[PDB]
């Protein structure tokens, strides 16, 4: 929680998003991370997922990867 | 509901009022929730996520039935 830095993040898959905080789900009272997608695809741009597994190291075919990697205030070209 | 829902301002039926930044798809139940903050304050969290069909139920307190969140545009009362 109390070391959670907000701001731009790289999925492993590639993509990246800008968390924007931390809140409250309140049907569980869970800690979800709020983020909204930094590049084009259809449907809903905002996301919430849970901080637990935003937090989670990945296995990938490119070896142990963060789910979701910090990398800045900004996004690359 | 979705596009009817508006984002901005709304009152809470119990009298304090937060601010919904919009609407968002929770990723591990694809369901949809809205994103608010509160406007008062309190300890914790300020922001929070709840199911929009939720946040779109009426309620019936004391004074009869109610929206359990009452849009009043994008600013606080005085």
């Amino acid at each position: 929680m109390q070391d959670f830095r907000p701001g731009v993040y790289r999925h492993y898959k590639g993509d990246h998003y800008l968390a924007l905080g931390l809140a409250r789900a309140d049907e569980t009272d869970e800690v979800v991370v709020v983020y909204t997608r930094l590049y084009a695809r259809a449907g809903l741009p905002m996301s919430t997922r849970l901080l637990r597994i935003w937090n989670e190291t990945v296995d990938t075919g490119a070896g142990p990867q963060p789910r979701f990697a910090y990398v800045g205030h900004v996004t690359p070209e």
